[PDB]
């Protein structure tokens, strides 16, 4: 019954990881100002280069140097030496409107709650209850270690860190009844910018103990766990410079770590009637009141739309076979208890609030009890 | 026992879509030249500009301006009453070399079949015997309503046809042991780019007359289907002037549309020594030969590396309980049978070969019989 799963993450200064966060960074500036924004901000990340494209329609006065610029100060880029300089390097913009014949179809003269969808499309929620957050550990424990590199490079414990960091983590489980178990850690995986200085010795002994060990419990890790700590030897180029980021390239990394299912759909820089974003919360916040509410182990739920249409065309339930209820009486537990309108979402969730950046980086679920993190009491 | 399930296919024109295949044109013309190309081409589009971003290092001389306009005139967007126009359209190249430090650490003085893994990363490959081509019918269906759009366009069938078009198919499903069997089409959405001449109802006729009708069995069509035809009720607007596109942001309409699951990794403008693509290729190739060597009817693979090394890190199977035998023993039978290094799939699935456009638009999956959809003849 054992088998292997594997999960990633990166950091703040991995270049998708920018993108997200900047193009959140702007979506949040608009809110600020305005509400009811309608965001569509891409970003693109290269050498010395942020251009932001995309379509903004918003009451809001938005200056985008001087948001672009303070989210890659924050992320760490300050200084050409480490590949990217917030100070210096070049923003483009090239913002439009959003498209009259999309905002006809969806919001013009519309009743909020009765706004409709801003495309089609599918979008996944799950959870399970193999940690108290109910998300897959191999998932939490990759964040946890990108999470931990920028708290000692922040602090000055290991000074040769640079934002730029992937991780990966591959957990032996065991099941029972459909419900995962987690066994022991079967390898780890990371790799991080560094400067010129360090030597590749001394980066993977600080690594495995103030990095892996500060955050993997010490009963997952035995004799036989495979450590590939930066395994290519030599990670001084990173950042935008190493690799092109563009927003909308992590989606796995800002869910679920290959569990579960993902509709396609990017969740940064867009507004709440973007239901790529608001029904993937939606439906993560379905999910995790399933399994906090003892009807599920782990659960896998769907839902899909059309653009202008506000009621969800379709909601499915998989429950791996962890509930005594069939999946047929879970989705009517769920069609009593949810409304999952764009127009209903944005009320339940709060989702005008300026709170997305925060979202941008180490997953968007299983953190600090977002509105979509807060199980609904279930009526049955 | 049943359930509904959706997926969604997208256009030629759709932006996202048009950035796939000009980052596999531009992989095709160095693989042209130079079978050993190292290509990570990213292409952001919005009105009249396509940018291309990201790292190649090869012997190839690419004249970047014509590869990108000849794929947009392939595509059909060739005046600026489309808005989008290759002869017209800004062309912008921000390509560097491959970081060197990538280079040492993957493949510089490696034997190619030990080349290491170009990334770390998860993969999947699924296959489902609900189709003879092994993919689910609702992505199945989502791709051939935008394959006949296309064609109806080109044909001069629909002349106010435009480029830019989405598609998404709900079907009602019942289950036997795990296999999933399609009973009938619950809810299609069909979104198209149109001229500003022709009315709602016309297309709204047509849609259903000449596109659906020739496309899905009238057996799966009843009183009950529900049509979302146009349902933003006008798309003059479309194209990168609607909506900016980026490569790596249709990964699902790429893959299998909700079912299986993902990696994270986008699959247009790599080379075969990024596993995201070549080691997601493999996997499907091991789903679909254990589906139609009859060891399972529908199946999931997971596969993981690290950064410059070459086996993989983990390799994993889920057969939703549609095999007599354990997921244990099919591993067994995959590692006997398969070698996932990307030095060794390179030679399996022929990846130096410039076919990659081809892949760009329609999944890269269920198609064509490239060598990934050839099973192989297992032993044990
Ligand atoms: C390996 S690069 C992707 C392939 C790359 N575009 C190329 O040209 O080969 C992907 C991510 O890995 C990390 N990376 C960059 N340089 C690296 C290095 N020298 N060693 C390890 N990881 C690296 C960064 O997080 C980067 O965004
Ligand atoms: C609806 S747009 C995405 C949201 C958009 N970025 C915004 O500013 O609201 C996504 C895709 O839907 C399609 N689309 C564009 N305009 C549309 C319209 N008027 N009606 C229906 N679909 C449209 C195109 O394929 C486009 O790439
Ligand atoms: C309980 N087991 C055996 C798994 N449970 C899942 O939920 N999935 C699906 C992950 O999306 C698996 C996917 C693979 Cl490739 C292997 C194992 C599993
Ligand atoms: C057989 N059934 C009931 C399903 N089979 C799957 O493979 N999955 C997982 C799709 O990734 C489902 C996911 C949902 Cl949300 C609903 C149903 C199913």
């Amino acid at each position: 019954g054992t088998f292997l799963f594997t999960s990633e993450s990166v950091g703040e200064g991995h270049p998708d990881k920018i993108c997200d966060q900047i193009s959140d960074a702007v979506l949040d500036a608009h809110l600020q100002q305005d509400p009811d924004a309608k965001v569509a901000c891409e970003t693109v990340a290269k050498t010395g280069m942020i251009l932001l494209a995309g379509e903004i329609t918003s009451r809001a006065a938005v200056d985008y140097q001087k948001v672009v610029r303070e989210a890659v100060k924050h992320i760490g880029y300050d200084d050409s030496s480490k590949g990217f300089d917030y100070k210096t390097c070049n923003v483009l913009v090239a913002l439009e409107q959003q498209s009259p014949d999309i905002a006809q179809g969806v919001h013009l003269d519309r009743n909020e709650e009765d706004i409709g969808a801003g495309d089609q499309g599918l979008m996944f929620g799950y959870a399970t209850d193999e940690t108290e957050e109910c998300m897959p550990l191999t998932i939490v424990l990759a964040h946890k270690l990108n999470a931990k590199l920028a708290e000692l490079r922040r602090n000055g414990t290991l000074p040769w860190l640079r934002p730029d960091s992937k991780t990966q983590v591959t957990v032996q489980y065991m099941q029972d009844r459909g419900a995962v178990l987690p066994i022991r850690v079967h390898t780890i995986v990371i790799s991080v910018q560094h400067d010129e200085e360090v030597c590749l010795d001394e980066m993977r002994d600080a690594l495995k103990e103030k990095v892996i060990k500060a955050v993997v419990p010490a009963k997952y890790l035995d004799e036989d766990t495979i450590y590939h700590l930066q395994p290519s030897g030599r990670f001084v180029i990173g950042g935008p410079q190493g690799d092109a980021g563009l927003t909308g390239r992590k989606i796995i990394v800002d869910t679920y770590g290959g569990w579960g299912a993902h509709g396609g759909g990017a969740f940064s820089g867009k507004d709440y009637t973007k239901v790529d974003r608001s029904a993937a919360y939606a439906a993560r916040w379905v999910a995790k009141s399933l399994v906090k509410g003892g009807l599920c182990r782990r659960v896998l739920v769907q839902v899909s739309y059309a653009i202008g249409v506000s009621h969800p065309l379709s909601i499915s339930i998989f429950h791996y076979g962890t509930s005594q209820k069939s999946e047929r009486e879970l989705l009517e537990i769920v069609k009593k208890n949810f409304d999952l309108r764009p127009g209903v979402i944005v009320r339940d969730l709060d989702l005008k609030k300026p709170i997305y950046q925060r979202t941008a980086a180490y997953g968007h679920f299983g953190r600090d009890s977002f509105p979509w993190e807060v199980p609904k009491k279930l009526k049955y």
